[PDB]
């Protein structure tokens, strides 16, 4: 049995490691130690320091250097060293901030990125390959109690399966974390565990929809080299019995903006480097492709190669993937044409002609463009340039200047990658929907909160997904938690645990007084709205009101919002026209011509090409982000949760590398702490009347 043979690669890798005869001996001294502050305006930088003496309201300790004195009552004391490195935390004496990490540092020291937080599990990115999602290692935690193995994804991924099993209820797996902290990965592991021991062709496809998603819809970000610009929940299938009998992913919306636009070091797409790099001599040729460095949408940002990754590797594992899945030859190579198609596009260059109006004067990249998509090029150009358009009835061609034909372009562009992108998880899905499900575990890896130099519209949508995840949490653990005991009278006292997400969500969502997302919309829909009418409008109904809104004095055209995870700062440039999402017609009406059978279904095809109304005006998206988010939610309380939170170690994507103040943030903002002390100071279990605990009015309460 691997789990008590201490040779075996489980110990190795899993449990920490036997200490020596010098550290016996610093295990049983009788001296105490407190984690304390060198520098009082560093409260997160911490050194251990022994107590010398105490009075009946004060400890006194030697520094690292002198000797400090500290009340009592505001002691953060060191746990024994016994409990250094252990599983779950919820066994500590000490439960504060500087244990909790101390704790999580000695794990992760040796490489031990899985820790217990009570009833949740804490995942740390080592931010290098840990062996420890093998065959073998599978096979040890199936029908594993939680108890009885280390602290692993696997596990908890196998308590959710027996539950769903022995409960007959479906479950979530709820992956949370900032940008990078490793949502994605843990994610997949969770896939790859429930199809290995459910499992039974099925399974291999469920496993490799994920390199042809990850290549169009994961892109470099100065946050994470593989960052997740669109957010999923997988639902795995099960028949009565627990085999895997399918799945289904449920994506959100996609950061489309990125195809024509990134911030200085980011890339684009995968997709895009893996097609240049990796496409055939004549793939090349057919396809009018060069180097990135010769494609405006790729040339910007000064990085077209990611360290480590060969995107001409990647090119074929995203192939290999779209041959398990289904797609055809022909398919593949209209995917391809679509690629190169964008990537054309993103090269014509409009100038100004005699007047106003733009013109198209070297047309090779639109001819290029034209003949890979299968459309007219004349067409195009004049639904690019000169669009028509309704005046009351009338119809009126416009002649659009250079920067309303580069938007226009731009928003051609956008909407074929993202119906493209739509079109592929579709495709994937009809063929992982093979049977009516009996139950589902569903893996919900969202884009993780993040903050840069630049905060735009996406970014909003992403850090109040966050936000609500965040929310979610706190009302399992704590709110329902707490509100159950009090219907059953077990004789206890409501504890303010101070995590309430709920003023920050209103501000951004609320309906009466409306929040951020309905004053856009309003605006939106209002002919006269300018950029600059909406953030005065913003100001009007939240500065000095809202106590997690910020008009900023050194900006017109920002708004600050704090967050769980905290403040970010938003600029208002271009809201009114993303949540517009606007699209020429006479564009559609170009590309509905296409000779190319996947460029034909994705703008003919309603549920790729249509566009919901309400009222005059098409659903924006901010409502199709709150429809989205919405249905997440309605889904999430149909489920019994299981809470994994992962933690970066640092902002360098470094192994190796701890850091005080980025993990002791994570730790504060997500609920860590508190979540330890409802797990101890609360009554987990309960039983209609069955037939250190307490008696309910319809139930027994235990731990
Ligand atoms: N458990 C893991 N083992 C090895 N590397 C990991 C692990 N978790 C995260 N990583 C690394 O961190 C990167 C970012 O993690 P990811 O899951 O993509 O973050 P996100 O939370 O943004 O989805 C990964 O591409 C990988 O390099
Ligand atoms: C449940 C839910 C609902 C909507 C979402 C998300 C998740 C995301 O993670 C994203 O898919 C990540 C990007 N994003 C997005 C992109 C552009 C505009 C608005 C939101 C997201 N919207
Ligand atoms: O960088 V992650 O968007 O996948 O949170
Ligand atoms: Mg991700
Ligand atoms: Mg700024």
């Amino acid at each position: 049995n691997p789990i008590h043979d201490r040779t075996s690669d489980y110990h190795k890798y899993l449990k920490v490691k036997q200490g020596d005869s010098d550290l016996f001996k610093l295990t049983v001294s009788d001296k105490r130690y407190i984690w304390y502050n060198p520098d009082p305006k560093e409260r997160d930088s911490y050194e251990c320091g022994e107590i010398v003496s105490e009075t009946s309201d004060s400890f006194t300790f030697k520094t690292v250097d002198q000797d400090r004195q500290v009340k009592k009552d505001d002691a953060n004391q060191r746990n024994p060293i016994k409990f250094d490195g252990v599983e779950d935390m919820s066994e500590l004496s000490y439960l504060n901030e500087p244990a909790v990490f101390h704790n999580l540092r000695v794990r992760y020291n040796q490489d031990l990125i899985y820790t217990y937080s009570g009833l949740f599990l804490v995942a740390v990115n080592p931010f290098k390959r840990i062996p420890i999602y093998t065959q073998e290692m599978v096979d040890i935690f199936k029908g594993r109690r939680r108890n009885e193995v280390a602290p692993h994804i696997f596990a908890i991924s196998d308590v959710a399966y027996r539950s769903m099993l022995d409960d007959r209820q479906n479950q979530s797996l709820l992956i949370t974390g900032e940008s990078g902290a490793g949502k994605t990965e843990n994610t997949k592991k969770v896939i790859q565990y429930l199809a290995s021991v459910a499992g039974r062709v099925l399974e291999q496809q469920i496993l490799q929809a994920n390199p042809i998603l990850e290549a169009f819809g994961n892109a470099k970000t100065t946050r994470n080299n593989n960052s997740s610009r669109f957010g999923k929940f997988i639902e795995i299938q099960f028949n009565s019995a627990g085999f895997i009998s399918g799945a289904s992913i449920q994506s959100y919306l996609l950061e489309k903006s990125r195809v024509v636009f990134q911030s200085e070091t980011e890339r684009n797409y995968h997709i895009f480097y893996q097609l240049l790099a990796g496409a055939t001599a004549e793939e090349k040729k057919a396809l009018h492709l060069a180097g990135p460095e010769s494609f405006n949408y790729l040339n910007q940002s000064g990085c077209v190669d990611i360290k480590g990754v060969s995107d001409s590797e990647e090119f074929k594992i995203t192939r290999q993937a779209m041959d398990i899945v289904g797609f055809s030859q022909e398919e593949q190579m209209s995917i391809f044409k679509i690629i190169a198609g964008i990537l054309h596009l993103g090269n014509i260059k409009f100038e100004k002609g005699a007047g106003e109006g733009a013109v198209l004067k070297d047309k090779t990249a639109l001819n290029a463009a034209s003949t890979v998509f299968g459309v007219n090029p004349s067409v195009l150009e004049k639904a690019l340039m000169e669009p028509r358009i309704l005046a009351g009835r009338d119809l009126v061609a416009q002649h659009l200047n250079v920067e309303k034909s580069s938007s226009s372009r731009d928003a051609l562009v956008k909407a074929l990658y993202g119906r493209l992108f739509l079109w592929l998880v579709k495709k994937i899905n009809n063929v992982l929907c093979q049977e009516r499900k009996a139950y589902f575990i569903g893996v919900l890896d969202i884009s993780g909160f993040e903050i840069f130099k630049v905060n735009s519209f996406e970014q909003l949508c992403i850090n109040y997904t966050n936000e609500k995840l965040q929310q979610f949490f706190n009302h399992h653990m704590f709110k329902l938690e707490q509100e159950e005991y009090l219907k059953e009278k077990i004789n206890w006292t409501f504890i303010d645990f101070g995590l309430d997400s709920q003023a920050t969500i209103d501000l951004i969502d609320g309906r009466q007084p409306p929040g951020i997302l309905a004053l856009l919309d309003e605006q939106s829909v209002f002919p006269n709205a300018t950029d600059n009418t909406l953030i005065t409008k913003l100001h009007s109904h939240f500065s000095k009101k809202n106590a997690k809104y910020e008009e900023p004095r050194f900006s017109k055209t920002e708004f600050g919002v704090t967050h769980y995870a905290g403040q970010v700062m938003y600029e208002i440039q271009d809201w009114l026209e993303k949540n517009k999402d606007p699209l020429q017609q006479d564009l559609e009406l170009c590309f509905k011509d296409s000779s190319d059978n996947v460029v034909t279904k994705l703008f003919n095809d309603p549920n790729i090409a249509s566009r919901a109304k309400k009222g005059a005006n098409f659903i924006t998206v901010a409502a199709q982000y709150k429809e989205q988010l919405a249905s997440l939610m309605a889904t999430l309380e149909t489920t019994n949760p299981h809470f994994v939170r992962c933690i970066i170690p640092n902002n360098k994507q470094l192994p190796a590398k701890l850091e005080d103040k980025v993990v002791l943030d994570q730790l504060r903002c997500n609920g860590v702490l508190e979540g330890i002390r409802i797990t101890r100071k609360g009554f987990p279990n309960r039983i209609i009347y069955f037939v250190q605990y307490r008696f309910g009015i319809t139930k027994i309460f235990f731990r």
